[PDB]
C-alpha cells in the first residue's frame, strides 16, 4: 500500500490530491482546495502580491503536513504557466523551496496537456485515436492520442473570462455578439481540425453540463465521469442559457455556482463549435484531469 500526491497552485486556488496504490489500483483517498487568489493584480502590477504569496505559502505548508502526515513515498506540484506573467515568480517558487520543501515546476500548455490525456488513458481508456478537450484556467488544450501514447497537444487560450468579457458585451448576450462569437471559434478551431475516433471533454463547463443533463445535485463524480453528451444534448442547454440572465441560470439550475452562472455560456459554445467542427457526434465525460493525471505520472514511476 503505497501512496503518491499532487499539488496544484492556480491563479485562483490551491488544491492537494493524495491518492492509495491499493491492488495496483489508483484511488483519491484525500482532497483539500483553498482559495489564495495568486493572479491577482499580475496583469496591472506585473507581480505577485505579498499578501497571496504569504497565505499562498501557508496552505502549501498545511498540505505539506498532510502529505507527511499520511507518509507518501511520491509527491509533484505544478504551478500554471500564467505565474510567468509576474517578474517575482522564480523569488515566490525558492521560497516556495526553502520554507515548504517543494519544488514546484511552472509546467506549460503542452505539459498540462499531457498530464490531463494520462488522467483520461488510465481513467477511461478512450478507443483509437483519441482527442481530449480540456477547458480550463484560461485556455483549452487540445490533445492527440492512441492508448497512453499522447502525440501532439495544441493549446488555444480563449479563456471563458476572456472570451464572455470579449464578446457579450450585454447580459444576456445579443444575437449579434453570440453570432460574432462563434464566428471566432469557427476561425480558430477550423486551423485544429484532424480526424479522431473518440473524443473526451474535460473541465468546469463539460462536467456541469453533464450534472445538468443528467440531474446531478449535489455534484457527485461517479454519476458524472464516463457519462455521455450529444451535440444535441450540449446545444440544447447552450440555447437554455442563452436566452436569460446569469443571475437566472444559477437561480434556476443549482448545478450552475453564481461564479460559474456567467462565463458558462462561452465555455459551452466552445464544446459546441468543437463537435461540429470535429465533425463529431458526441463526446464522453471525464471528472479527471490535470490534479489526476500528475497522480497518474508518479505511480507510474514508482511501479
Ligand atoms: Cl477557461
Amino acid at each position: 500500500i503505497m501512496r503518491v500526491a499532487s499539488i496544484d497552485i492556480g491563479s485562483y486556488s490551491v488544491r492537494l490530491t493524495i491518492a492509495q496504490i491499493k491492488d495496483g489500483k489508483l484511488s483519491i483517498i484525500l482532497e483539500r482546495g483553498r482559495i489564495t487568489s495568486l493572479g491577482t493584480k499580475v496583469k496591472e502590477t506585473g507581480r505577485l502580491q505579498e499578501d497571496r504569496i504569504e497565505e499562498t505559502i501557508q496552505v502549501l505548508k498545511e498540505y505539506k503536513k498532510l502529505i507527511d502526515e499520511f507518509k507518501v513515498e511520491r509527491m509533484k506540484a505544478v504551478a500554471t504557466e500564467a505565474i510567468r506573467r509576474a517578474k517575482n515568480a522564480e523569488e515566490f517558487l525558492e521560497r516556495v523551496k526553502r520554507e515548504v520543501g517543494l519544488v514546484v515546476e511552472v509546467i506549460t500548455p503542452e505539459q498540462e496537456g499531457r498530464y490531463a490525456y494520462l488522467a483520461v488513458a488510465y481513467s477511461l481508456k478512450p478507443e483509437g485515436e483519441v482527442m481530449v478537450v480540456d477547458q480550463g484556467g484560461g485556455s483549452t488544450e487540445y490533445v492527440f492520442g492512441k492508448g497512453y501514447k499522447v502525440r501532439e497537444v495544441i493549446s488555444l487560450p480563449i479563456g471563458i473570462v476572456n472570451l464572455t468579457e470579449t464578446f457579450f458585451k450585454q447580459d444576456p448576450p445579443t444575437e449579434e455578439e453570440v453570432k460574432r462569437f462563434f464566428e471566432f471559434l469557427e476561425k480558430e478551431l477550423s486551423k485544429v481540425k484532424k480526424p479522431v475516433d473518440t473524443i473526451v471533454g474535460l473541465g468546469g463547463t463539460i462536467t456541469t453540463l453533464a450534472a445538468l443533463e443528467y440531474n446531478v445535485y449535489p455534484y457527485d463524480p461517479q454519476k458524472v465521469h464516463g457519462k455521455v453528451l450529444t451535440y444535441g444534448q450540449i446545444k440544447k442547454w447552450f440555447d437554455t442559457f442563452k436566452e436569460i440572465p446569469s443571475e437566472e441560470r444559477s437561480k434556476r439550475f443549482r448545478q450552475v455556482e453564481d461564479r460559474r452562472a456567467k462565463v458558462i455560456l462561452a465555455g459551452i459554445g466552445i464544446f459546441l463549435k468543437t463537435l461540429e467542427i470535429f465533425e463529431k457526434d458526441c463526446l464522453i465525460v471525464s471528472d479527471w484531469g490535470l490534479r489526476e493525471g500528475v497522480l497518474v505520472s508518479e505511480m507510474l514511476k514508482e511501479n
